[PDB]
């Protein structure tokens, strides 16, 4: 029977806390490196973007790993449900962040494949987190996404 600790969803609600808060940092330094900020350069960004994208990478697999989150489809309704989406919602965020210190690298390389990859971007941004969103609730984990 696939199914998740009040350990577990205590952990989902903690790493995606943090994830958020890696995607915040993230937006942060990229403002400050375009606005071209004195101690911002190309340098000290990256070895923040960097650091903070891998970060964001193990937290997503942090849950993409638990184990009703592998077996997902075998578990309840909302609950590959929310993987689906999650494992939708997190990339995105990881891509986009990535994507954006690319480009402020001379890389236009995942800009391209970006827009191919989410025809209408913002359609989709709301979309995963209303659906993320929803997900967390019928999972009756109350983390109020962003």
């Amino acid at each position: 029977r696939p199914k998740l600790s009040t350990k577990d969803l205590a952990l989902i609600k903690a790493d995606l806390a943090e994830f958020e808060a890696r995607e915040l940092s993230s937006e942060k330094i990229l403002k400050d490196t375009i606005k071209e900020e004195s101690w911002s350069d190309l340098d000290f960004a990256n070895d923040n973007i960097n650091q903070m994208i891998g970060t964001m990478k193990r937290y997503q697999q942090e849950i993409l790993s638990i184990d009703a989150i592998k077996r997902s489809s075998e578990a309840s309704a909302d609950t590959e449900a929310f993987k689906k989406i999650f494992k939708e919602w997190s990339e995105f965020k990881i891509e986009r962040i990535q994507v954006t210190i690319d480009l402020l690298n001379g890389k236009k390389d995942s800009e391209a494949v970006f827009k191919k990859t989410y025809p209408n971007q913002i359609i989709f941004d709301d979309v995963r987190t209303n659906k993320l969103q929803t997900a967390l609730n019928n999972l009756k984990v109350g983390y109020e996404l962003l």
